DNA sequence: CGTACGTGCGTTTAAGCGGTGCTAGAGCTGTCTACGACCAATTGAGCGGCCTCGGCACCGGGATTGTGAAAAAAAAAAGCTGCA
């Protein structure tokens, strides 16, 4: 087909701050849109 | 029904005005280079795609909490007295 067109995000590095701040915790996607 | 506000006086206060005198600092000019744009080549961070397995949604069952009804008490409340 065609790959999707690519979309830029923050999201690897909220992943990486939540990481940090509260290893044990993770993020639905809305979640994610929100942040 | 109780009194907080609005009105209207006389007394007091300091804003406003116009002026002067002083200089902090706003803002302008000219110089020079540190810093950011631009570029080309390099390459690794982050993208989409894909797979998985554990969180969480949903369920049923039981424990727990809170509500409302009725009956019965506690209490204020009300109408009812003669006196003074
Ligand atoms: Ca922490
Ligand atoms: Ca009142
Ligand atoms: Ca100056
Ligand atoms: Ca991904």
């Amino acid at each position: 087909k065609r790959k999707r067109s690519r979309k830029e995000s923050y999201s690897i590095y909220v992943y990486k701050v939540l990481k940090q701040v509260h290893p044990d915790t993770g993020i639905s996607s809305k979640a994610m849109g929100i942040m």
